[PDB]
């Protein structure tokens, strides 16, 4: 019907934003927050602490980009696979990401990981982005030792 | 067209198998391998070692279920969300999973995690299942200490 039209319009536009998000590099990273809703949330759902580190609101998201550009100066996402779903406001992306890791008083390291990203949209802006990676890989990249599960 | 018909037939059937997989509990777990192709692969893509622990072939998958039923005796998946994609032979599932963890010479613990599952199908059987979780949560459940990233 007409709901169809809006939902199909929805999907195709939303996809473009996912694409745009995934290809954002360099200083453009400082304006990627403009792709969210005002109230929008982005962050890392897989942490050493077991709680998500979420950043809520387009302005805290812009602020976070400075720290991100500082700590991951050359970060690129590669091997991008975008998954549309039965919900036109929900997408998943499977990819890789690599670049230097510059933590303060840890040595410069090279960080690579496998990531899954969830994007939910509201009115054609990102209402919720979430990323999922294996925190062990980061521990490694910082010269932090990873415990062995002996199965 | 006709390709349409086969792809739509594809999706609806495939979904039923995802559902069936996700609801498999108890001793039924010993026959869940029958949902794969002969050549089929299942396993854990997020590990402490950084390599996937994959089990290849319906018979090694059946064998693995014994160890699984032994080590996670009451395991249930909850909060199941199944994502169909633009590819009718590819599905993602977001869920939780919890149950007891019985590792040999580690104490019995209670293990909970957040999981993402990828299912790819070939001729209506699972050609590749992959799961993604945060290994830190398991380390915890075994009284293994988790290192702190101090960001």
């Amino acid at each position: 019907t007409s709901e169809n039209r809006a939902q199909v319009a929805a999907r195709q536009h939303n996809r473009k934003i996912v694409e745009q998000y995934m290809h954002t590099r360099g200083e453009a990273r400082l304006k990627r927050h403009l792709l969210f809703t005002e109230d929008g949330v982005g962050g890392l759902w897989t942490t050493d602490s077991g709680q998500p580190i979420a950043i809520r609101g387009r302005e805290k998201l812009g602020e976070h980009a400075v720290w991100s550009l500082q700590c991951f100066p050359d970060w690129v996402w590669t091997d991008i696979q975008i998954f549309e779903t039965q919900d036109p406001n929900w997408f998943w992306v499977e990819c890789r990401g690599e670049g230097a890791i510059v933590f303060p008083g840890y040595p410069r390291g090279q960080y690579r990981n496998h990531f899954l990203h969830s994007f939910r949209f509201e009115n054609g802006l990102i209402k919720e982005q979430r990323e999922f990676m294996n925190p062990c890989e980061q521990f490694r990249s910082l010269g932090i030792e990873v415990p062995e599960v002996r199965r």
